């Protein structure tokens, strides 16, 4: 039980990591201002997501430029469907709740940076 609970703040976690570094060298790889902006407030809003998914660990126990937009997407998307599939895990009432708020975010930014692509096609 709060083995595969810890396994799923653990996933999320390594997730929430590798999207504050890569969305942090997207965003110094872009020229165009408006996606190096997205990317930036992505990259940060993934180490709040950190901070909050480590302490819960901690508390419960546990030790813790088109093709750049490709790739940068391909790590949105990768995002949503880690955060999806711990979604449909059954979990404590309050643990569903921080990653139900942090899907909402990981969301906005994907529907964000996909709308910025949009008006340059």
């Amino acid at each position: 039980n709060l083995d595969d609970t810890l396994d799923v703040l653990n996933d999320l976690l390594q997730t929430s990591k590798d999207g504050e570094a890569g969305f942090h060298a997207c965003a110094e790889d872009l020229r165009d201002p408006q996606l190096k902006a997205a990317m930036l407030e992505q990259s940060r809003d993934c180490a709040a997501a950190a901070d909050e998914l480590e302490r819960i660990v901690l508390e419960l126990g546990g030790k813790p430029e088109e093709a750049v937009l490709n790739e940068c997407e391909r790590g949105e998307d990768v995002a949503k469907h880690r955060y999806q599939a711990a979604l449909e895990k059954s979990l404590p009432a309050e643990i569903h709740q921080v990653i139900e708020r942090q899907y909402q975010g990981v969301l906005r930014h994907h529907d964000r940076v996909r709308a910025l692509r949009d008006a340059r096609a």
